[PDB]
DNA sequence: GGTTCTAGAACC
DNA sequence: GGTTCTAGAACC
């Protein structure tokens, strides 16, 4: 396949029991969460990407069409969502498209 | 004076010995640094602002014309700068202007 | 106005 | 293309 390396890395990042303490799939599998935003940034992002910044990780998620899921009004949790980014459906990452 | 509350809060945030471990003036006084970005976010921002997010703190700094100082190529440090935001010159915060 | 979310554009 | 920096616009 010729899927972008961001998405195969995201898939791996999320899909990793050892990682699940800081970023894991939602129990249904239609979204993924990230806890302790700043530790994840510091302790996980560099092992997959060429930086250590949540800001820059998020920027990609937006560029590939992901949208944050809003938690409405403590709870240091950030969740993201894309229709073709589903736990049972790895072959759907091919269908994701970065906007250029 | 009728200076915006963001800037009086920034001034206080930076200018506080107890805070200086996570955000302090540059030794000359022409800029301010922030260390351990994520802890500052979590442990300081909420005591001055209605959130706990660096992203949203930065956004204001940009809105009031601050510009990040680039550290060029480990070093978990972020520095910001504004010509009318100087340690000896509190009365110059009146001269700062948010773009609208 | 402050906060949050997303995106533009420059620099790699 | 990925990263960084800043800003637009909607929602409060």
């Amino acid at each position: 396949s010729n899927v972008p390396a961001f998405l195969t890395k995201l898939w791996t990042l999320v899909s990793d029991p050892d990682t699940d303490a800081l970023i894991c799939w939602s129990p249904s599998g239609n979204s993924f969460h990230v806890f302790d935003q700043g530790q994840f940034a510091k302790e996980v992002l560099p092992k997959y990407f060429k930086h250590n910044n949540m800001a820059s990780f998020v920027r990609q998620l937006n560029m590939y069409g992901f949208r944050k899921v809003v938690h409405i009004e403590e709870r240091d949790d950030t969740e993201f969502q894309h229709p073709c980014f589903l736990r049972g459906q790895e072959q759907l990452l091919e269908n994701i498209k970065r906007k250029v």
